[PDB]
């Protein structure tokens, strides 16, 4: 039930991601794996990191930065008619990389901490609104596919 003032306003969040979508992705992981370790260790790519430095170093983690990143800008811009891209990301997450709901609500929170963190002053409370709703969205969608497949 996004209005449109509302996706205009998640759009232009995201137009802030895209100036640095790995600088953002790598924080947004980061900031994951230090908040929930358990996180991590979902990864088994990025599971040897143990320290922020080394999160920090790590090109790779990067690269898959950009990969998770720009999915999610893809579906952002589908403003809620996101059927056909979610479908991959819930069969691969539920059944692949066994990403139980609650992660992916940790992965939220992470994108609204890294957004106030590099735009200090410049992530209005109507954005963080309007973000909050479509990430809920998403959350909401993919649970479904999820409860289909018994996860
Ligand atoms: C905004 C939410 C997320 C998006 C948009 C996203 C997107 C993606 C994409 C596009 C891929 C590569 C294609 C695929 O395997 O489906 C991927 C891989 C993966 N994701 Fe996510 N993801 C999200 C959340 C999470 C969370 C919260 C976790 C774990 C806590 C996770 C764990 C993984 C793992 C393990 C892989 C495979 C990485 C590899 O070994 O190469 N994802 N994700
Ligand atoms: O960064 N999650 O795939
Ligand atoms: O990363 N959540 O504050």
């Amino acid at each position: 039930v996004l209005s449109e003032g509302e996706w205009q306003l998640v759009l232009h969040v995201w137009a802030k991601v895209e100036a640095d979508v790995a600088g953002h992705g790598q924080d947004i992981l980061i900031r994951l794996f230090k908040s929930h370790p358990e996180t991590l260790e979902k990864f088994d790519r990025f599971k040897h990191l143990k320290t922020e430095a080394e999160m920090k170093a790590s090109e790779d983690l990067k690269k898959h930065g950009v990969t998770a990143l720009t999915a999610l800008g893809a579906i952002l811009k589908k403003k809620g008619h996101h059927e056909a891209e979610l479908k991959p990301l819930a069969q691969s997450h539920a059944t692949k990389h066994k990403i139980p709901i609650k992660y992916l609500e940790f992965y939220s929170e992470a994108i609204i901490h890294v957004l106030h963190s590099r735009h200090p002053g410049d992530f209005g409370a109507d954005a963080q609104g309007a973000m909050n709703k479509a990430l809920e969205l998403f959350r909401k969608d993919i649970a479904a596919k999820y409860k289909e497949l018994g996860y």
